[PDB]
């Protein structure tokens, strides 16, 4: 039996390696295989990785005539000592089974260990909305000890910047992913002490076509439609009215819209603005033809007791464009 | 072996420690991580958190040359008592095991004990949406024993006010958090008695600004877009009339789309009365034309058959906008 | 060792207290906690309670000097005889585990056990929706035991009527819950005999006036608003035609808006049946102007060839609101 | 002990009764206790019923002074053979626990077996849409031994077609259900060879009249009302075209709403084709008026540079009528 | 006892067949029982299938007087050697258990074995939708040995392309499925070595006339409605007007109708091209005619100040057509 070799029942393995002395180093590797999925309005993604420990232990050094190392399923895994990591602010996480557990055991005739396992994950990431869809956000995992302080344990990486691997064919429905790099940290518990932790961040940006072409191209191109009626003769009462009543009423019907498809986030986000300001535009557009046909009318009356263009119209058609035209100067230079 | 240091088969561990005599005091702190979701139709919410739990008992103090603690995995704790805390109110939960159980507990030489794990919890929470937007919504979390009375076991905040903590960057997409703080009450069961009960409360709130340009600002806007018909000449019915019931037209759009935006809740709210105070506003525009061409059309005939503004227009200018003022002075004295 | 005291090995826990003799009785009680939701299209509820059983044993008796009782856990539930209770009728359900099972075991001195868990289960219940918004439903929660007969076991509700109890703050988001109150009943099984079922019954209903005004209200108002044309010069062609168009166009968008919004159940319901007879008065209104124009058409035309208001506007007048009083008369006799 | 009235360490129980032998046969009975629910984008449905096996078994006969038989519940399972049987294109299934394992095992003293229990399962269902919403579909649900080929063991129903019984109350939100029986069938595998395999059939049904009355009528009555433009005077053109460009609008929001409220099966099905025709038939009538106003144009300058109806008018009226009959003779005999 | 013919007790089964020596060959073969689901959203798709396992063991040998095999369950995998499959870029995946292990193990007299499970399993596929709708997607599952390198495991399909079968009955609701094929390759880590990867592959591909139907009729149906105008006499502004604003709200509507329906997908599809260029085409039309209103009235008033088609409209009936279809061609053949 291989489970002779090593002295499984001369030894305790419920305390670490060397302990009473100084910290057991254990060296860490990842590869990420693939983003599941990602939720704006729960704020958290999912993913699925590899995550590998390498340390050494004298307690399971065995005799050989050559250099063969041994392999172990998950079955050896609850008969000695293996360091406990967890995943920091996490949601809710699982270990793969099918055919059989996902869990490896590698050991050297001198005692160095490898133990490797696939995981799934979903951990939680605060993010800011306020400059949808121009926004930007970067998103970490994190792993650390969960009973282990720094003075009888000591986590790293592995190989520095270069312990982390990533596949080829990530990818995002609606993101682009980029910037992948690690980074570490102490932290500290009034429980109980210092601990290290690892960190695996990166970025997520959207398409800015896509939204400029669904959402700001129509609100510009109604606002210039209702500009048309300042060219239409004052005269023409049943073809002014309908023009700006139908104007609203699309523009109405396309706010709703854009806000039927966008993530239900409660509060004003950059794309708002510009909607609500384009449709003040418009409402202004008609108070005017309601000015002038009540000026109209009332000089008529007049002249007729007594017994062109309008200058508010000439005037709108220069006020109206320059105005659009400042405020688009401003919004792209607060919004880039 | 370190199991044999501590005298496990010499006790019943069965019982509590102290039994027969004056209930054992449990002492109990919890540090949040986090608000995963929160559920309006269902009306519940989701937590992670730690919870600790600090006790003495003579049974598992060992032998010493030094001041040094032993620390034990879950494995440990079908051996011995523990306390057996529970969520009242409670729907699901589960504790974390990846990559092995969280779940840790430390003795001191002197037969202290400390027991940590690591939890999600969704539980329920009442909620009353009368005054939807500007409502206001307090929620609690609850802990008692399950099987021992106030006879038995004493439970009790082990600072008081202190042993509540919150994460630095806890953050929810929809509300606002605040005013985190502990209590304690006592609960009968006629079945077996007296429990104490801990409870840990936070106020939930709104973006205002938000709901009022959403909601608010266009019903106002089309009231008062439907006021431009008092100002234009009574013989032009073509432009007349198409005015009044594209506005109707349009209210109803709105009031659809924002209908559909809404939690599913089934009673009124405070934003259903508003909405639909301004739908009739812009329904009695329209019957104010008819009324003022049909008396136009028999004065007409009269004075045919027998060989200016009309009143009602006059009239219409000054009370319409008073009436509105007046039920909008009303509604936002009533609602605040 | 307290397992010592009750000789576990010294009797057989395969059979039931009493066997070969007359049926043991087992007592029930119920506290009902939380509904938790209620699902329209798939036909079910789900409710969290306490379930609590009574009944006695000569062999678990023990002696002692006092009258103390002792509280088993879980674990002990594997080694001595329970009863098998199940919730007939049922999809899910589970017990909770958090941070331990919720299960509790006393003894009393004499041999009296008492029984107590904590669960939730998800029920059916057949629902009819014919006179929604106006319908009524009634529906239960159904326990009975799985492999003993009344011959076997005879279950009774311990207190009658007092037996059930419910909590103060129970509710529902869309219903009102009201008059709980139980029943039993004998069940027959041609293949294992016959069977007492216990029965937990109570009633919904729906908020009317949030209905009326969100769906009768707007309707109402569309079919009064397209009777103005009656009223309106027979001359304005072009203000009587658009007038009718619209209505027709917007009652339609009020239509599809409510379809939207109701719980997807694919067959006629009450609101269906007024909603589309509304949209065919308004469609009635509009074929009225198309054959006043085209006679007025042709008497001009014939009169020119042989070189007032029309009599249908009149009783157009009159017949239209008294077929809607007379139809809203007998549908609210029909339906209450 | 009961368990040693049965021989168990006497007798190898991995092996079948009559190893070596002829096949055993095994009698299946079920019980239908609902219909959960059914996904038609996903094409299955989910069910749970009781499920018993009959089968003799000389090696658990014991000896007794009567004629009664012993229960024993799902412990003893792991203890003797039982017959594998799994249900053959299922997605996912599982037995009921709560509050134990609904489980039974009832055994007579001469050795006959009953052996029942409870389950919910979900199983595939190939859907057909062509003749939506006019189309019927047959779903069947399947038994079969996982391990076993006809020489080892034979299955059948137990009682011919009186060994399927249905809940009297059985119903759907959306389908009407009928037509429950039972039927055998042979099948191969090359790996191991010939299987038993047992049926549940039934059919499925829609309500018409629901969807005719929300998709056919609508498109109806606006087909007819878009008829009336041809009655009008061809010299009221701001009458004339608002009526049909109106027409047309509702028309395309009645589809939209329509595609809104089906379940998304991407290919054509049959009210898509009636839906179609309807709107070409709404837009070949605005071309015909704008034919009608150039041609009388073209006609008043060359009289006026030289210094009634229409026959286009007079034909549409009887040409649109018959061909829109003709196609609805042609579509309802096609698809009934 | 069966097991007993097997010398479990003499051999370590925790080492591979031929240890020390070369590797073992192991054959594979694969049955579809169906195609579960697709998410386009979150690119993956669910499968359930039989999986089997080839290989030959000397010490399962037993003595036998004829040539029968015997069966086991999975209660005899746990004591064995068995191969240790897994999938790569898989999501989830779970073994069928009711209602007992769906594991079947068959052992020849001369140490032949032959290994089957029945298993469900969600694997990843990323996908792009840049032509969308006339897109092909390309699908594969993954095979390959969790522990073992080609050093020790030489893993193959078991009879070349004829190891996979597929149900004469699998389908999709949304997609077409073809051309099932196999394939090998081998792959390189870092950590440990080469191994064996098995691929199994499809396409999927959609039914076009649907897409056509539902989008590309109505928009292309309304661009050549805002041609009408341009034969209408230049001197109804009252109807000339409505009709652009009309059917530029009419498009608008089918836009956003369409956006809600496809999936959310955020960059520039096939699709989204086509819709927004017919946009422009509407739009134009209607500065069209507020060109030819000014220049008439500039006209009138400068020869009322002294004292016929325009040939806009002449050229316009022209050039929009000819633009319309210029487009059409180029884009259908960038597109295919
Ligand atoms: C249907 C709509 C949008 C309105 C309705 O009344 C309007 O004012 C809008 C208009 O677009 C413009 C005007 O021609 C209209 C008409 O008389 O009825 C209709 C037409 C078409
Ligand atoms: C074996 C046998 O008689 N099977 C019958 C089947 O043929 C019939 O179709 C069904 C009722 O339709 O009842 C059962
Ligand atoms: C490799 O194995 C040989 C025995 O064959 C041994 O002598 C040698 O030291 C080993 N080398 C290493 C680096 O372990
Ligand atoms: C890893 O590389 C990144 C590159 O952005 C750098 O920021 C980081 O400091 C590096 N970490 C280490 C440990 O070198
Ligand atoms: C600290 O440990 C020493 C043992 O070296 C012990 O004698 C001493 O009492 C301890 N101090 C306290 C405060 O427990
Ligand atoms: C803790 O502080 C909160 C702060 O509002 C207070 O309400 C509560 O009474 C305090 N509890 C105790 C035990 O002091
Ligand atoms: C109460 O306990 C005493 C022993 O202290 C015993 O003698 C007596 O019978 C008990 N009475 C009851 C009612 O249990
Ligand atoms: C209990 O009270 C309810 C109240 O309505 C009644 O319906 C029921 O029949 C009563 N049962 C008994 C056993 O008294
Ligand atoms: C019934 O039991 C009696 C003894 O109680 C026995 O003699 C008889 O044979 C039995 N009959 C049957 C049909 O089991
Ligand atoms: C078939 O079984 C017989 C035993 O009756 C044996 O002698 C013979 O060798 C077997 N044949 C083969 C091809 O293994
Ligand atoms: C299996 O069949 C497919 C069918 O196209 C073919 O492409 C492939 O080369 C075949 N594989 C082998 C190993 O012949
Ligand atoms: C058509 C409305 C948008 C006008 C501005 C063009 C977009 C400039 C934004 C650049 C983002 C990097
Ligand atoms: C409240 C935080 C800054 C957001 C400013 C919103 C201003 C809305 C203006 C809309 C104009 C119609
Ligand atoms: C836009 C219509 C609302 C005008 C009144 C403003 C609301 C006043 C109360 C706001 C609560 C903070
Ligand atoms: C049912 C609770 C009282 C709420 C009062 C609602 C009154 C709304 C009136 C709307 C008039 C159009
Ligand atoms: C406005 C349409 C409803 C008119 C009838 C009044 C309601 C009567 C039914 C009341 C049911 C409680
Ligand atoms: C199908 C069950 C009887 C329901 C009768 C509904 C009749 C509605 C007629 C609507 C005509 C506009
Ligand atoms: C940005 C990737 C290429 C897509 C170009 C889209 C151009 C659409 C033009 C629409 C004209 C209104
Ligand atoms: C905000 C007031 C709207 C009503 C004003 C109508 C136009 C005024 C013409 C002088
Ligand atoms: C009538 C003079 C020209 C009108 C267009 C002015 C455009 C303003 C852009 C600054
Ligand atoms: C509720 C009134 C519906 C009919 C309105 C008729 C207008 C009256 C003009 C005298
Ligand atoms: C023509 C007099 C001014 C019209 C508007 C009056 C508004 C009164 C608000 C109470
Ligand atoms: C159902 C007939 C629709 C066309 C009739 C148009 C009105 C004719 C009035 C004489
Ligand atoms: C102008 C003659 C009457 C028009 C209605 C005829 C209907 C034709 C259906 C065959
Ligand atoms: C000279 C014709 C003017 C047409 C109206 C222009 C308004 C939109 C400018 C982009
Ligand atoms: C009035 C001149 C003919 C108009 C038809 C032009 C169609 C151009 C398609 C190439
Ligand atoms: C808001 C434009 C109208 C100007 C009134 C003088
Ligand atoms: C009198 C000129 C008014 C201009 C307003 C835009
Ligand atoms: C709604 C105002 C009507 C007044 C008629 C005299
Ligand atoms: C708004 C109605 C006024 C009536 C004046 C005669
Ligand atoms: C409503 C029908 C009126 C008939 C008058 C002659
Ligand atoms: C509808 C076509 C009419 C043809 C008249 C010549
Ligand atoms: C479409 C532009 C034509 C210009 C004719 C002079």
């Amino acid at each position: 039996k291989s489970e002779q070799l090593l002295r499984i029942d001369d030894h305790d393995f419920s305390m670490r390696p060397g302990f009473g002395g100084p910290a057991i180093p254990v060296g860490v590797d990842v590869q990420v295989e693939s983003l599941d999925s990602i939720s704006e309005v729960d704020m958290d993604f999912t993913m699925t990785l590899y995550l590998r420990h390498y340390w050494k232990d004298e307690r399971l050094s065995f005799p050989s005539t050559n250099n063969l190392s041994m392999t172990f399923d998950g079955r050896l895994v609850k008969k000695i000592w293996v360091p406990d990591m967890f995943f920091v602010h996490s949601k809710r996480s699982f270990i793969h089974d099918t055919t059989t557990d996902n869990v490896m055991l590698r050991v050297q005739p001198d005692g160095k260990v490898l133990y490797s396992l696939r995981v799934t994950v979903t951990a939680m990431c605060n993010m800011d909305f306020s400059r949808f869809p121009l926004d930007t956000q970067t998103c970490s995992l994190e792993i650390e000890s969960y009973a282990y302080t720094e003075d009888d344990l000591m986590l790293y990486w592995k190989k520095g910047n270069d312990s982390l691997k990533t596949d080829e064919r990530i990818s995002l429905s609606q993101f682009l992913i980029q910037e992948f790099h690690t980074t570490t940290k102490l932290a500290f518990y009034s429980s109980t002490g210092w601990y290290n932790r690892l960190y695996i961040n990166f970025t997520l940006r959207r398409h800015i076509f896509f939204f400029l072409l669904q959402t700001y191209f129509p609100a510009t191109l109604m606002v210039m439609l209702s500009w048309v009626s300042f060219w239409i003769d004052r005269r023409a009462v049943p073809a002014r009215v309908p023009l700006g009543i139908t104007t609203v009423l699309t523009m109405s019907t396309i706010i709703t819209g854009v806000n039927a498809s966008m993530p239900r986030v409660s509060y004003i986000k950059a794309v708002d603005i510009y909607l609500w300001v384009s449709f003040v535009f418009v409402f202004l557009s008609v108070l005017e033809y309601a000015a002038v046909n009540y000026l109209t009318t009332v000089q008529e009356r007049k002249e007729q007791k007594l017994r062109d263009t309008h200058a508010i119209d000439k005037y709108s058609r220069i006020i109206f464009p320059a105005a659009y035209i400042l405020f688009n100067l401003i919004y792209w230079s607060i919004f880039s």
